[PDB]
């Protein structure tokens, strides 16, 4: 399957969408 939901999961956990 596709990880990508839980790459992305990953990824904006060190790139915060914060503001």
């Amino acid at each position: 399957p596709m990880k990508k939901l839980k790459l992305a999961l990953r990824l904006a956990a060190k790139i915060a969408p914060v503001w």
